[PDB]
């Protein structure tokens, strides 16, 4: 059969046989994001995504025949890597002063594209020179980002993610004992590591007020217990009867919080001390019970899988999909789902397992 142009019609597992090509294409896509070239960024992301789905490594240009999303620019990059095992294009990006600075500065929690650009234009090149500067003013997010930098830059492993899951579940059930807590993001897709641990929380019997107060109760409990190192709660802007997003990259309107938690080493059951704890980035999302499948699907990712799911729904099925709902423009009805499988069925897609969504 023919490989689909949509990530939602491909099985993308963590055994990537084309890391030589995709690491180069991911660097080129990231540079186009920095250079504000959204179009070229998207073309490299789609090419990298399709190669990640292959069950074999590309070893000749003939191997690329019949593969979609491989334009002439991309094929030149693949050709170059086949030639000497390296990408001269990606090598130039890795040695570029702006690219190096952007990667380094945005590696700090609280620093995005605008602050990284600002510091570069000010002549900063190292985090040591930024942190020690007496004229710079930092946001509370950046202060936390610098204070817990070494812990946050070290990858969160599965024993740590599970230790955090235990803490989240223990805190949540204290206030809502019927609540369902699910680990989402990369770890749900089978990843060994991640930069953070994400969770979806839902309750079948909670009221609108109970739903709203849970993240405040849980974070106050952790603040009392001296485990809350950073906390930012974004209130819900969810609209029960609004049509799903038409945007390329849909925004999530559910109540959520961006945290840094103190994880004591005694809570981690691993193969393996220092201060005896590690700072961990944790995100919590609270959603209404009836929207739990849409939120789970959205938060499981990957970002490319989500983009293609929504693009397929729009272009192929005249349906509108987002983290909150699924709307059928032809039948003029919202479609209900109690599981991810039901969402895939509504869209006419064969079910793709979470570990097959690493697009
Ligand atoms: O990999 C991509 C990100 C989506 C995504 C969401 C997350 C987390 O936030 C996350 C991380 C670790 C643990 C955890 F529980 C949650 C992980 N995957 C996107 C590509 O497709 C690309 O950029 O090419
Ligand atoms: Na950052």
């Amino acid at each position: 059969k023919k490989i689909s142009q949509y990530a939602c019609q491909r099985r993308t597992t963590l055994n990537n046989y084309n890391q030589l090509f995709t690491d180069a294409l991911d660097i080129l896509a990231e540079n186009d994001e920095l250079r504000e070239n959204e179009g070229s960024c998207l073309a490299f992301m789609r090419a990298s995504s399709v190669l990640k789905s292959l069950p074999f490594p590309i070893t000749s240009m003939k191997d690329t025949e019949g593969i979609p999303c491989l334009g002439d620019k991309v094929k030149s990059i693949i050709e170059g890597i086949i030639e000497d095992g390296e990408s001269s294009e990606a090598k130039a990006v890795l040695n570029d002063e702006r690219y190096k600075s952007f990667k380094l500065f945005t590696s700090v929690f609280g620093v995005g594209l605008k602050t990284a650009e600002k510091w570069f234009r000010m002549g900063f090149r190292t985090l040591s020179k930024i942190q020690s500067d007496k004229s710079l003013r930092f946001t509370q997010m950046q202060k936390a980002g610098f204070l817990y930098y070494e812990d946050l830059v070290s990858c969160v492993n599965r024993p740590e993610a599970e230790a955090v899951s235990m803490l989240v579940k223990e805190a949540v059930v204290t206030f809502l004992p019927d609540a369902l807590v699910t680990m989402t993001g990369g770890f749900r897709r089978g990843k060994m590591t991640g930069h953070d641990v994400d969770f979806l929380i839902t309750s079948p019997e909670a009221t609108e007020d109970e739903e709203q107060q849970l993240l405040h109760k849980v974070t106050d409990f952790w603040k009392q217990q001296g485990l809350l190192l950073y906390c930012d709660i974004l209130e819900s802007t969810f609209e029960k009867f609004k049509q799903p997003s038409r945007k390329v990259d849909a925004a999530d309107h559910f109540q959520k919080c961006f945290l840094i938690l103190k994880l004591d080493h005694g809570r981690v059951h691993s193969e393996k001390e220092g201060k005896g704890w590690k700072a961990i980035r944790v995100d919590l999302v609270m959603c209404p019970y009836d929207r739990r499948a849409f939120a789970l699907l959205g938060w499981t990712g990957s970002r490319q899988f989500e983009r293609d799911l929504r693009r397929y729904a729009t272009h192929e099925r005249k349906m509108m999909l987002d983290n909150h709902a699924l709307y059928d423009r032809t039948k003029r009805v919202f479609l209900e789902a109690e599981s991810e499988e039901e969402i895939f069925a509504h869209l006419g897609l064969d079910y793709i397992e979470p570990w097959e969504r690493n697009a």
